[PDB]
């Protein structure tokens, strides 16, 4: 029902905030976006750029995906992102996360027609 493109937007897009709102950000967002529903998803990145900017990465720099597929693309510009990483003390269902804001190139996997982001591979 939920397209892979929609799921990418749900898991990785947050254009409302231009940086990691607060120390609470990840705790709130991993829950709100249903990334703590079944397990504590252990790491996850949010992007604070427009959807059009992130989508445009699919026509940017073609690089190898971590799994060895060829459909990953690195942004020529740095982007505002927040990484969310599970604390050691985190215990499902109360998933707890460190919020780290950064500005880095993002790497996304794209697929489909139209050719859109479906996975967040890495940032560099």
């Amino acid at each position: 029902k939920e397209t892979a493109a929609a799921k990418f937007e749900r898991q990785h897009m947050d254009s409302s905030t231009s940086a990691a709102s607060s120390s609470n950000y990840c705790n709130q967002m991993m829950k709100s976006r249903n990334l703590t529903k079944d397990r504590c998803k252990p790491v996850n990145t949010f992007v604070h750029e427009s959807l059009a900017d992130v989508q445009a990465v699919c026509s940017q720099k073609n690089v190898a995906c971590k799994n060895g597929q060829t459909n990953c693309y690195q942004s020529y510009s740095t982007m505002s992102i927040t990484d969310c990483r599970e604390t050691g003390s985190s215990k499902y269902p109360n998933c707890a996360y460190k919020t780290t804001q950064a500005n880095k190139h993002i790497i996304v996997a794209c697929e489909g027609n139209p050719y859109v982001p479906v996975h967040f591979d890495a940032s560099v």
